[PDB]
């Protein structure tokens, strides 16, 4: 609640710099859950295809306990989609964003869970 | 829509040239998708063990929205413990596939969600 | 049925060698399964962020047929936590596990499902 994981064929050395910073307080208000909460995951250098070609692309996981749903969906894309663009200079089209609304019971920290 | 990954501990070097885009092909189709929407994504190089012991294997995934289901998840295993066997040299019973439905509102894609 | 999976930012040196054998019988204890079908995976070095710091961290997921509940759940979590606490150093609140039960028509093994 929540997790971000990105995973994508760009390398390294175009993550920029303060990515994941930005990443998390943009989840932060984007889903209005207290940013020491969020968890933000970045894999580049993967051997990826989208559609059958190698340019640049992205399959990414969004997971929260609520705050997941129809429209709250399509903002997230929109907001998420945007960043991939603009930092890391991917083609939204080439982007797919899973989104998991998981229950509480189901999400272990320290030593016991959410429920 | 679909997305495909694939984890190994088979070398990058032993993934044969060609691999994404057969795999592309063979799941478009497998589902009847166009291969416009298939998204594959191979990793190799990975520490894992399966049975406790760490001969080649792989942890795998497909998410569909739809295509999904008891009779249809038991062709995808034949095709893609197959083709893993056949490629990689994983045995198929080293092999596990989890199948997800995904539902169209929680995939997003092009600044947007399905339908 | 069971996978686990860890990833982490702790660097590969960090992962102790019989790490993965190590989770193996303990899973295969507090699951109440054959060792013969756990399956781990440990991928280290990732670039991650957990409420916004760097501090070592993890996300992990358990993947099983069964044996998924909110108390087990609770149960596991300690027994995760104590693991990569004392293994990898890592801080319990600094750890987050999904846990998935999943249907045996979802899962495929050596050429078929366990439907």
């Amino acid at each position: 609640m929540p997790m971000f994981i990105v995973n994508t064929n760009v390398p390294r050395a175009s993550v920029p710099d303060g990515f994941l910073s930005e990443l998390t307080q943009q989840l932060a208000q984007a889903t209005g859950k207290p940013p020491q909460y969020i968890a933000v995951h970045v894999v580049p250098d993967q051997l990826m295809a989208f559609g059958g070609s190698s340019e640049p692309c992205a399959l990414c996981s969004l997971h929260s306990i609520g705050k997941i749903g129809g429209a709250q969906n399509r903002s997230y894309s929109k907001l998420l989609c945007g960043l991939l663009a603009e930092r890391l200079r991917i083609s939204p089209d080439r982007v797919y964003i899973n989104y998991y609304d998981m229950n509480a019971a189901n999400v272990g920290w320290n030593n016991s869970t959410f429920a």
